[PDB]
């Protein structure tokens, strides 16, 4: 309750309830993909990333990510030298 938000809590407000349950079912057999998500949710809303949730449709397409994510890869932004 209130606004405490201990660890967890302040995410976990900041998903679907149709959605939590989806994550729930890929966690049970990929773990690794319904953590990113879970993660990527703090990783906005920590940085500044604060102006959406995490929906049905935009879960599955960023787990769909996620895996693809985990293909040998590691240049973003340093590709500039």
């Amino acid at each position: 309750g209130e606004n405490s938000a201990p660890v967890g809590a302040a995410i976990a407000n900041f998903l679907e309830p149709q959605a939590l349950e989806r994550l729930s079912r890929v966690a049970l057999v990929r773990r690794d993909r319904a953590q990113a998500v879970e993660t990527y949710l703090k990783k906005l809303i920590a940085t500044n990333n604060v102006t959406h949730k995490i929906t049905e449709a935009e879960i599955v397409s960023i787990l769909n990510g996620i895996a693809k994510q985990q293909n040998s890869q590691n240049n973003s932004k340093i590709i500039f030298e």
